[PDB]
């Protein structure tokens, strides 16, 4: 197996991360991804903050309770030129991004490389993490914990 993990940089702790393809994360996956990345899914007052700090991506992804997308700027293609974060209402369909928490990172925006799947465990996965600057981390092991999602 290898699983691709694109991460961007976290703002108040925000970040996203995109598996593999585009949209191809479940709720159950989102929520074992981010406990490998020591996060949790934002709540969304934590993903309010992250917005007011520069975050915004152009992808529907997870948080605690919905799925969201945080726009700064208004575009047709990306939440249909809404700003603020909004709430995805209607959809027949189940996979996304995700969005993880991480309490311990700076206050702001922070574009370091992650270098790590701290709370990964052992596995049979090669699992690269690809920052947007292209430096990759890669370690083996697993983070998922339910079947349905392997
Ligand atoms: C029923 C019913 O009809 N439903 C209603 C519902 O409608 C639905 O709305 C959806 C929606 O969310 O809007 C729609 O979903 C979208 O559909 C589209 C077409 O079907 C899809 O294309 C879209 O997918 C997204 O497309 C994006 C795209 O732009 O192509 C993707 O984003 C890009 O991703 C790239 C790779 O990661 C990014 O690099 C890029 O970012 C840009 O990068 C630039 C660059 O680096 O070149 C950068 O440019 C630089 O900028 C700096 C300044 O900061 C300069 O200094 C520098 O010079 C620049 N460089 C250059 C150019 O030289 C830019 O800053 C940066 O933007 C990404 N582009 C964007 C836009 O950010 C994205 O990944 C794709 O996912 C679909 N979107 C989603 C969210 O999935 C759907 O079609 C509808 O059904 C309504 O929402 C609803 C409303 O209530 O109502 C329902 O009824």
């Amino acid at each position: 197996n290898q699983i691709d993990l694109n991460v961007t940089c976290r703002y108040a702790g925000v970040f996203h991360v995109e598996k593999n393809g585009r949209y191809s994360i479940s709720r159950t996956e989102a929520a074992d991804l981010c406990q490998a990345f020591n996060s949790t899914l934002p709540t969304m007052d934590q993903m309010k903050l992250a917005l007011s700090k520069g975050f915004e991506t152009c992808r529907y992804g997870f948080i605690e309770g919905n799925v969201v997308i945080p726009r700064i700027h208004p575009n047709a293609i990306c939440a249909a030129n809404h700003t603020g974060v909004y709430i995805l209402v209607t959809s027949n369909t189940s996979h996304y991004d995700t969005y993880c928490f991480n309490a311990s990172a700076p206050p702001e925006e922070d574009c370091t490389s992650v270098t790590d799947l701290p709370n990964s465990f052992d596995g049979p996965v090669t699992i690269t993490i690809v920052n947007r600057d292209g430096t990759r981390y890669s370690k083996k092991g697993e983070y998922r914990t339910h079947q349905e999602d392997i």
